[PDB]
Order: C-alpha cells, then structure tokens, then sequence
C-alpha cells in the first residue's frame, strides 16, 4: 500500500454532494512529501503530504449549490466535476433499507418512470467487512442520480425520504447508502460502543487475531462434510420432468398457494416438482409475458414448455419472471416448477400473486397443480462447527462501511434495523443508544441527528394477549427517544403478515421525512409523530392514559372502537380491554379486571387492527405500562 | 308378558340361515302353548315359568318365500321369509358408512340395485353396561332395491352383491356397527377377563350407583358464545351486511397456515360469485370438501346447509330460486373447537347447476367471529357407554347369538391405534369370544386390515397404524379367519376413504374361497412367511403369490427397508426372484431385519401378485 502519487478516497469523486454550511475536509494519500495543489472555487489550495503518506486540505463552509470542479495536481492529475453542496444523509440498516426501487417496481412503477431529480444522488456502498479495525477507505463506487439511469438502484426508503426533503427544502440531497441484509446492530457498532459487553469484547479481540480466526475456519473446514450429490429423479431420470415429452407417472394433486407439509408431505426437505397444463389464447402469444409466482421456499426453477424462464435461489425475493415472446404457444402449455427446500416449510406462500399476464390479459396460477418428489434429503446434524462469517461479527460492518466516512460532512442519519436482533430484544434497549453515541463520537458530531424506524408489524396474528419479542424491540426504539436529537418513525400499519420485506417503502421514507422537516429543517408547527405514551394513572377500575404528539386530536383510523388495548391487575394476566378516547386521553378498563394496574396497546408481533392515530394520520406507538 | 312377543330380528322379510338346525324363540305368559304353522306342518311348545319359549326347526334349503303363523292367546303372522346366508357385518365407522354417503362414486350401483333377496337388518346404536341384552332394538329387514339400497353399509352391500351374483341364494346382512368404537366395547365379558384393568371397569359399570357417583361428580366438577357474526345488530350473513375488517383467505387451507396462530373459535368466510343465467331457476349442488369442525353455509342470506363435525363430506343440495343472475353472496361460518380449523385440501370445492360448474377454491374474505380462550379440556366426564368394555357387544351382538349365521365381517381398529400392541391379543380374543357366545367354534371371521391413512413420509419411521396392521396379519394363525388388505384403498386426508367397493369385493374373494368352496381362486395378496440372511441380502419368502409376484406400476419395488442389529432402517433395494424378494442396501453390510410398507401411509406400496391383490405390509423384527 505504498502511495506513489495522489489517491483520493472513493467517496470523493465525480458528482459527489458535499455537505453545505460546514467546514470541509478534503483528504487523501500520496507519496511522502508530495506537494498537492487543489484548484477550486477560483482559488488555489496547497498542502504537503506527510511521511505517513496522508494529506488534508481544509476548505471553508459552502452554501448549497453548484456545480463546481476540483483539479488536484501532484505527481499526477485528478479532475472532479459536477460537484454539488447540499445535505448528505447517511442511510443505514439491514434489508428493509437495502431494498431498492427495482424490487418495488410494480407499486412504484410511476415514481420510477417520472423520477427526474439530477440533484438527488446516492453513493451505494458494496457489502464489505474488516475484522482488524476501522478501514481508511470505502470500496469503489459512484454518485448516481435520481434520474432514468440511476433511479432503480436507490434504496426505496431513502429515495422517498430524499424526494420529500428535496421538494420542500430545494437543496441537493446526497444519500450515502450503507446497508446490508440480515445484519445485527453489533456488526454496525464501533469497538468503543461494545466494550461493556464482555462476551462481545472477547470476540472483537479474537477476530483481530488472524491465527485464531484461521484455526476456527480450519476446524470448520476439516469437519465440513463434502458436497452432497443430487439424487433428483427429475434431473437424473432418462426423461427430465420438464422435458416436453415427459409422461407424468406417480404424480399427485397439489394446491397453490400452500406448503407441502400441510398437503400430506411430512418432515420433507428436498426437491419437489410441480406441473400444470394451461390453455393460452392466441392473444397472449407472440408478445412478452409476465409471471408472478408469489414467494417460494426456498428456491425454484420455472420452466415453460421445457424452457427455463426463471430462477430464484432463496426464499425472500418475490418471483417476477419476464418471459420473451415465442415461449408461449397457442393452446396447451406446460408449466413446471422445481422447488428446492433445505429447511423449514417448503412450498408457495399464501396471500401472494400467482398469475401469468400478457397483452393485458391474466391467467390464474393458483389452484390445482400436480406434484412429484424428486429428492428427499436425509436428516443430518447442522449445528457446526462453522467458519467465522465476517458480516456476523461485532464491529465488522462499521469498520469497512461506516468508519471511512467519519471525516465526510453529513447532515444526519437514517437507521432501519432490528429484525436480526429480536432474539436479544431486551438487550436492544442498550444496543441502540450505544450505537447512536458511538457513531456520534466517531464522527465527532455529538449533535448528529439520528432518526430510526420502529419495526413494522410482521408474522402470524393472535386473538389472545401474549408475549412478543418484536414488541420488545419496538419498546427499545420507543425508549431510546430519551437520547437527544433522535426521532422515531412508527410503522405498525405498514408491514405484512406473510413477509419480512413489506412493499410499502414510501410511507416509511415519508414518515422519516416528517421527522427531518421538524427537527432538522425547523418546521416548528409540523405534526411529525403519532401519539406517544406519556403516563397513566389508576382510577378505580379504570386506567387513564396520557400521550404526547396528539396533533389536533386522537382518533381511530377506521371510525370503529379502539382495538388492541389490554389491561391487567397485579398478576399481569392481560385481557382484551375496552378503550375509549376522552378529550386528549384514552380510558381503559375491563369488567373482568377489578383492580387494574397495567395497560398494553398493540403488544404483539402483528396486531390485527392497531387503530389509534392522531388526526394528522400518524399511528400511535405500541406501548406497555408494565416493566 | 301376557301376549306373545317375538324378538325384533324375527319379523317380516327376515332371512333365516339355510342348511342348519334353526331356533325360533320368544316370550309369552307362563305356561302358554305356542303353535307355529310353517312349511305345511305344525310345531308346538310350552312357555316356561321364565316367560320364554323356544321351537327347534329342521334345516331349510335356500329359497322362499315362506310364511310363519304363531298361535298362542293371540296370533302373529310373519311373511316373506327367505332362507339363505346371513352375514354379521360389524365394526366402526368404515363398516357403518352407507351407500348414501358414497352416492357420487356409486350413483349407478345405487340406481341399478334390484336385489329383492339381499336384505339388511340395521341395528341402531345401543349399549348395556349391566350385561347381555335379550333383544335388539326394533328395526326391519330392508331389501337392496330402490326403497332400501341407500341405507346399506357400502362395504357390506358390495360383499353381498358379489356373493349373490355367483352363489345365487338370498343374502342377509345383520349390520351392527358404531362409529368411533373400540374392540373392547365389542367384546363380551369373558373375552376381556384376563385384562385386569378392563375387568375392573366391567365390574364397576355393572354397579349403577358407582357409575352415577362418577357422573354426578362430572355434573359438578367439570363458556359463553361471543360470536360477533351472530351477535352484532347486522349478522354477517345478512344481505345488507357491509364487510369491514375482512382479510384475504385461500380455499383449501387451514387458517393456522394463513396467518391465524393458535386460534380455536368461529371464523366467517365470504365470497361473491357471478352466476350465469343458465345456472338460475334450476337446482344446484354445492361440494364444499371437508371442513374442520362445523359449518353453516349461506347463499344470499339463506342457510342452505350445515354440518356439525369434521368427518362428513360437505354435499349440499340447493333448491331453484336461491341463486339469482349476477352477483351472489356465499357466507360460511366455520366453528373449530380443537386442532386446525379450515378447509381440507385435496377435496372438491364447487357449485354445479345445469351441467355447468363454478370453482369455489381460490380467494375468499375472512373475519374472526370469536376466539376461544384457553381452558381445561380434561373434565372429569360422565361415563360414556359406547366407550365402555362389553357395552356394545351386550346390546348389539349378544341378543342374536341364537340366530343362525353364515359368518362375520369385521372392519375396525382405527380407534385402537393407541393400544396397537395390545390389539395382537384383543383381535383373537374377540374372535374366540364371539365363537363361544354364538356356540359356533368354527364361525368364519373375515376382517379388514386397516388401509393407508395420514401424512406420507419420505424416510423410514415408526407407525402405530403399522402395528395395528401387524396385529391383523398375525391373527391369521386363528383357524377359519381371513384378512383383506386395503393399503392401496385409503386416502391421505380422510379416515373415511371413498372406495368401499374394493373392500367389500376383497372380502367376497375370501368368502368365495373359504366359505363357498371355490378351490383354485386366488383370494389373498402375498403374505410374509419367513426370511433368511445370506451375506448382505435378506431373502423374504411369501405365501399367496398367485401366479407370480409383480409390481403394480412396473417400476422397482418400493417401500422396502433393511436394517442391521441397531434396527436403524434405511430404504433398500428389493428385487423379485420367484416367490421371494431379495432385500439389501449397500449401506447395511450386516442386515438382520426387513420392513415393507411400515408407515401410516406408504407412498407407493407396489408389491402385488399377478391377480392384482396387494401384499400385506410386514416387518421381520419383533
Ligand atoms: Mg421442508
Ligand atoms: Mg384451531
């Protein structure tokens, strides 16, 4: 890593949006003693590279605007063009901030097609880890605009946030998108924020020891069983089951949607094939076709008339296959789906779209299919030992994808994470404030705005009160409002029972934009939160609940009675309660609870009808009054 | 008794057993002389002080009709009496199942049935905890013609029709069967005396005070409906109801699998469908599969059908005038008290009218009417007489021990999978008990090995159903018995499979060989005899190979497993070599045990003989 000439950090490149209204640092590397001259804003700026091969130029604050160029000269020449000054938002978290407009392009087709915001730009950070400590540079990437060429790669949440802020504030908006699916808050926290967790602390130190890491990976590889040979009859028989000439023998009836565990196939992991013959009118031939096959657990190959038209390797993507003209023929067509399933309930997720579309016509793909098992996997032990997976390691993502930008000026942080911490949801009460204060320390921005997303509803619904790990995670977010300069978007009405990646990203980004408009952009009278539990008092057989953020008043979303309220006495055995808005408060009681002491609202993974709002249509946070 | 009284089985249209000395018995006042006029001759006996009389008649050849005129203080005349073969057809619900509940598959058999000399005497469900009853409940002998065919047990009818077509004598069916019942309830006291825990129950149940003390304990020691769909001012089937708060559901399926966790209670389902004019002003037929547990089905606010429990197939006939042109509203209220509520998959869901059909699978809307709170389900409960040892034997078998019969058909066991190991002893004990009580130590007893049922598995495993089938297989040691294999006739999703015809006709093969002397008839599929170990092979020998072993589908032999000493079975290669199957697995270098079709529902049990009868499942480990 000897620098022989000027090198700029990857974030300092063409089209960047730099932070307006703050002293700016322009830093980089070069050969020792190399004389750097920067031509910028009608002036020349000079510095000498140190013996550490690093250089730094300090520039005075700039107001929003542009475009500018910068010309750097030393032993080489570097020219940067199309530089703007505006507000740079660091947008971070796991897969629901990762999720890009291109995978929500049915619902947001019109937003994608009309996006013409050349001064909203995203710098997307590839997934990167460093077990040794903070990295000095992000991976190579580019600043891409919210226009035709780059809109599809924007984080959907970040785009709808940025679009709302831009329309009202009218300054360039930069998005540093640093997000990785399936990751924990510990992986995103710098070492100093985790030092009080003794077991995590020891892992951090072990991971800096290459010998120790290599030992664990060796014992993982040594014990790693060899690759398994496929026993798939559908591929290994003389005629493959997608071959147009195959004659089904031994196939049974199946119904889409559904899981095969629920259709007569017990404890089965492996490969199951599905076959359906459908009649296609001539009007859907010789044109492109579009297949929506819901969501499949775990992986599928989809063949039409023997031709592979689509594949998805894992359970999370929605199946959306574009079929070229000429595959479908008039009359009888053979659809064959090979479903591979390595763990849990394989099959076709219900409450999802299953259809084939062409020429503004649609054919239903739900209903009767035929199935035959191609392979059943024999059970085996699967608990380890495992190699050290870097993105699961504490600090590893912070080090490589956050630490390199600490010198880059930023306006604030948007954070949407927690799905991967529901197993230590109680601990998250400490983990979230620790991350906030860690990033503030490392950025040297003790005032840095940090706005986060409370987890949405997800999972099976229940019709009796019960305990909930998701609810505990939502409480950790609620209680973190004690940290100065924070805000929380409630999303309990935006999720889906059957998907951890819900489609409605627009309302997430726009609810975060309300927080920013009030707290970062000084819109002092803007209602930016739904009702937030403040306090409660017991009066006889009733509990009276007071709230902050009532806007112009409390209401129910549907005009029906308040739902999802519970009440309990000293024994904490909760029952569904009667709840009624009176003035600015909610009165809770149950004829079954004589001496009530505690109230819960929307305390579940997926409350059926959380209908407490303010008149400004923002949902109340779930809460409990017991501790 | 001050007037002559005949047992309920001795009545008009009765089929009496041919070719045996016959007993005709009854009651009258003490000392009353009873005179029977029959077959051109008079018979006389005197009623004893115990109010009972008996007349012994000589054997009769098959035929009829005859009359019997009894004269005591009053006269009784019976007419339309036939002599033929009387089969006592017994067991639980798959013997109960009547042609009327299989009238889609057997519509034409029902329509064309014209056998006035095949007659069924159906016994209503009855129990007696005190001991053997002396009379059956009132019933009648009904013929297999249009007026009585629908009430025939389907298994018994298909047996009787096959026997009649070849043997050409009147066939009587004494149908004594009760759903959900155990073999112990069907066994007389003497057959259970060696099961000490059962014996103690038999004696307790004879003590009416002791039973009442338990029942009155239950009447003290053991919830209000909150169904919004019935209790809101506008009920959810009212045509004017406006759905608010309804969500999407997909039929077939269980709600546990569509987002409603741990939910017992009442869930309502709503679908609006477009009806073409050709389907209006004519009768309509709704098949709504099978529903767990109970349902009420409304169309345009009018209740068109209901079923109170999970077992019946839903088949509702809707009169002309309910359906209208255009938009029609279907509303189903489903109640579920235990287990997974909803709509059973792999069932028909459709509306038919005027040769057209509309799919009822697909997207419905749902809303929960009520969710039952958890509560203790263990009672205590009153003593249920149908569940008590001897209680069904006492009231539905014991009263006919003096009636001449040809043989017994038995189809039971589903309710004994919980003590399947004990069934190895219970089945021979019932056979020997009935033989003793009927004073027929040679009585033919032909039974049904349980069919396949339940979820399929793709790895070897244990199975209580398989143990129940082994009990049947091993009971073939008892003389004058025979077993029908049904491992290919059941259904994965129903304990009441539709194919009753093959059950009855496989039993008829057993009777034709063993009761009607058809010497060279192949009447059984291959039956495991023995096996030997030769290196890494186990060679299995079979009886009843007919004209040879084969596979049903022409593919490799399926469902064979092999294990070594540790009894860890793996799927094995199996090949037919004569009257033998050579079993081996490359993984098992020291094999000791073989299993075939050892599962609740073997995927492809394909070992047959050339005459198309299935081999019995078996294991060689014990
Ligand atoms: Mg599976
Ligand atoms: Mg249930």
């Amino acid at each position: 890593g000897s620098h022989m000439q000027i090198r700029l950090p990857h974030i300092i490149c063409d089209s960047m949006i730099l932070q307006r209204d703050v002293p700016l640092k322009i830093w980089g590397w070069a050969s020792p003693g190399e004389q750097i001259v920067l031509q910028f804003n009608g002036k020349k700026w000079s510095t000498k590279t140190g013996a550490d091969e690093k250089w730094l130029i300090n520039l005075p604050a700039m107001k929003a605007g542009g475009p500018y160029t910068m010309e750097f000269s030393g032993k080489n020449k570097v020219v940067l063009k199309d530089i703007l000054f505006g507000d740079v938002w660091l947008c971070t978290g796991q897969s629901n901030m990762v999720h890009q407009l291109k995978v929500h392009n049915i619902t947001y087709a019109q937003d994608i097609a009309s996006a013409n915001y050349p001064q909203i730009r995203q710098f997307w950070v590839p997934t990167t880890t460093n077990l040794k400590g903070p990295s000095e540079d992000l991976p190579k990437s580019s600043w891409k605009p919210a226009t035709k060429e780059g809109i599809n790669d924007f984080s959907a949440v970040a785009y709808f946030f940025a679009r709302k802020i831009y329309q009202e504030q009218k300054i360039p908006i930069g998005i540093i998108n640093s997000s990785v699916g399936g990751t924990t808050i510990e992986a995103w926290t710098g070492e100093d924020g985790l030092k009080d967790l003794e077991e995590v602390r020891k892992i951090i130190e072990r991971n800096k020891d290459s010998a120790a890491v290599n030992k664990i990976n060796k014992l993982a590889d040594a014990s790693q069983s060899p690759p398994a040979t496929s026993a798939d009859k559908g591929m290994l028989e003389a005629i493959k089951w997608f071959d147009l000439q195959y004659q089904p023998k031994g196939w049974r009836k199946f119904y889409v949607p559904g899981y095969w565990e629920d259709q007569g196939m017990r404890d089965l992991d492996g490969v199951v094939w599905f076959r359906k013959e459908i009649e296609i009118p001539a009007a859907m031939v010789a044109v492109p076709a579009f297949i929506q096959m819901g969501r499949i657990v775990d992986a599928d190959r989809f063949y039409i008339n023997g031709t592979l038209i689509g594949s998805t390797g894992y359970q999370y993507p929605q199946r959306r296959y574009t079929v070229p003209a000429g595959i479908l023929k008039p009359g009888k067509n053979i659809l064959v789906i090979r479903v591979e399933n390595s763990n849990g309930k394989g099959g076709f997720v219900p409450d999802k779209p299953y259809s084939l579309q062409a020429n503004q016509q649609s054919i239903d793909l739900k209903g009767e299919w035929q199935y035959k098992v191609g392979e059943a996997y024999r059970p085996a032990f699967r608990g380890g030992p495992f190699r050290i997976q870097e993105q699961a390691q504490p600090t590893a993502l912070y080090n490589a994808m956050i630490a390199p930008v600490v010198q880059y000026g930023i306006k604030g942080v948007l954070w949407y994470q927690g799905e991967s911490n529901v197993g230590n949801a109680l601990t998250y009460k400490k983990l979230l404030p620790a991350l906030i204060q860690n990033w503030r320390a490392q950025f040297k921005r003790r005032d840095l705005p940090f706005y986060y997303v409370q987890l949405p509803n997800y999972g099976d619904m229940r019709y009796q009160p019960g305990e909930s790990a998701w609810a505990m995670l939502r409480e950790a977010a609620l209680e973190t409002l004690k940290v100065p300069n924070t805000g929380m978007a409630v999303t309990i009405d935006l999720g889906e029972w059957n998907d951890i990646h819900p489609d409605d990203k627009k309302d997430v980004g726009e609810r975060l934009a309300l927080i920013a408009k009030r707290l970062s952009y000084g819109e002092k009278n803007l209602v930016y939160s739904g009702p937030i539990y403040k306090s409660s008092t017991i009066e006889g057989n009733k509990i009276i609940v007071s709230f902050e953020h009532i806007g112009s008043g409390l209401k129910t979303r549907d005009g029906e009675s308040l739902s999802q309220f519970e009440i309990a006495g000293a024994d904490k055995k909760f029952v569904w309660a009667i709840a009624e808005i009176k003035g600015n408060q909610v009165i809770v009681h149950s004829p079954q609870i004589t001496k009530p002491m505690y109230v819960r609202y929307a305390w579940a993974d997926n409350p059926v009808n959380p209908n407490l709002y303010n008149i400004e249509n923002l949902p109340a946070s779930p809460f409990r009054t017991d501790r």
